[PDB]
């Protein structure tokens, strides 16, 4: 068969991206995977820089360095940073706040992008949060534009109120000025977001990898993420499938063998044999599903599973070896 | 002529099961719903309390350790007293929480419910959390409907690989039983929070009292609160505006003897004379206005500002006395 190549070498050959997301459910190696692909970005590029939005602080634990919440550069790289990431105008900020559920998060990440992008790097590698969140941070437009339309009817439906008491208190707590600035803040935000969304859906500057593993699960996830990011005009061009049983031996080979010398072996050894055999066929079966899913557009790029965490510089610039080009 | 400026009609109202306590952050609505429980235990056989303020407000309120299950209030008969705080279907109750912001809240509420119509009272009062987590509080029905919408969304578009993996795995992981499960629970959930709403519906079985200050802020919560009130169908007939400075005099009889006797006053009693004039011409401002939007189908009960925090059985019942039956 001809396909495209088994390894995330497309992505270093694109020099012109900008923003690579890594994606996929927790626990499938994405901490790992993107801690890889920005060891192998940093020595194309002039800076590459590393952001967490994953909840805990994976990303010190995969490192075996302390990053801080600002950029601090990784230890045996020259141009490789990371970075993790976790009164009447009150008032009404939190009644929105309140009302909209995620405007919170999507004001965190227009500020998160302002910061990016106002800190000056050549590519960004994204370790997002597992599938459920990246979803909602896909889904940001339409909590904004129901935010401006909350403001807006808050506005009209209590616009009697709002001026009788706008007459009374002074200074700084006016109902209009401040909701003026809830609305600007909101527009601050939309605009911002909007640049993002404009540079995220050109595959010059933006890419998507999924990672998963050969379980329903992972594969569901990454499933559901390729098809909203397929809606949301996202480019995805490349399936990590991690954690891989001896990506190199067959089922079929392994399976005749042992067939042929099943009765030679101790009860230990057979035992084992069979476990390793079955456990294979599953996964075998996971990564012709994958292949039915993808395969004709998307990059397979299948990894093994490893005794040892993938922990450490050294580790991981060894690990990368086995992401960009495989044996 | 106006309704009588307390809320003995609460107490009149014998045929009432659910009264809830409602308004913004630090005007009273734990003070407000203790008192209303105090009241309520002369008249009724027995009451309870209910506290789903996320802060631990109900110990310091009655001077007294409140657990997570009823407990007794010290020295009432009738009065108890409640604070409250891969897998397949994990990761589908993950997707739908991502999905739809909300849902744990609703089944936590629905189990809330179920609880406390199983520990069978004659009247419950509910200290309900800040404005806003009331107002989402009253869209679960639609809440748990976009949920269901969705679990079904997500069966119709990945039957297919549902059932593909329904054939691969053993036991209790059947993906399709998972999700036929998510259903079940969130039916369940369904018909809780419908009895519950149905329930709500009713003024002969529930009432709303808002409570506010003589402020902004508070009076703009109470028209938001009331607004959606009316549009949810739950009926509100009773406005406490608490901390009322000076409940007793008008604006005018101690700013004429001030004016009379300005420049006789040394430094320190004419800065605070000066300061509780401000203050009172600020309050007797707001409290015109709640007159204003309310007083033709409201209970408007006004609360004087105390030096000491309304903390204790004996402060309890007189501030009760002075709720029900006021000066």
């Amino acid at each position: 068969l001809d396909l495209p190549d088994p390894s995330l070498k497309n992505i270093i050959d694109q020099t012109t991206l900008q923003w690579v997301f890594v994606g996929g459910k927790g626990g499938v190696g994405k901490t790992t995977t993107s801690c890889c692909l920005g060891v192998q970005l940093a020595k194309s590029r002039t800076k590459v820089l590393l952001v967490s939005t994953d909840p805990a602080h994976n990303l010190s634990d995969a490192f075996c360095q302390k990053i801080g919440r600002e950029p601090t550069p990784i230890h045996g790289f020259d141009n490789l940073c990371a970075m993790e990431i976790d009164d009447v105008f009150g008032q009404m900020f939190n009644d929105l706040q309140n009302s909209i559920p995620g405007i919170d998060e999507a004001m965190s990440f227009s500020e998160l992008m302002k910061q990016v992008q106002q800190l000056d790097f050549d590519v960004v590698v994204f370790d997002t949060a597992p599938t459920g969140h990246t979803l909602r941070l896909l889904s940001f437009p339409t909590i904004l534009e129901k935010a401006f339309a909350k403001v807006w009817e808050l506005k009209d439906r209590f616009g009697g109120l709002i001026g009788q008491a706008t007459a009374l208190m002074s200074g700084g707590n006016n109902p209009a000025a401040a909701q003026e600035q809830l609305l600007g803040k909101l527009e601050e935000t939309r605009a911002v977001i909007n640049k993002v969304n404009q540079a995220f859906q050109d595959p010059t500057k933006t890419t998507f990898v999924c990672v998963c593993i050969p379980e329903f699960l992972s594969i569901y996830e990454t499933e559901r993420l390729v098809q909203e990011l397929s809606k949301y005009g996202i480019d995805s061009h490349n399936i990590v499938v991690n954690q891989v049983l001896f990506p190199e031996k067959d089922a079929e080979e392994l399976s005749a063998w042992y067939e042929a010398n099943g009765a030679t072996l101790p009860k230990e050894a057979r035992e084992i044999c069979s476990k390793l055999l079955a456990r294979k066929r599953m996964q075998d079966k996971y990564i012709g599903q994958c292949f039915d899913l993808y395969g004709d557009d998307f990059h397979v790029v299948l990894m093994p599973l490893l005794d040892y965490e993938v922990r450490g510089v050294e580790k991981l610039k060894t690990f990368s070896e086995l992401l960009v080009d495989p044996v």
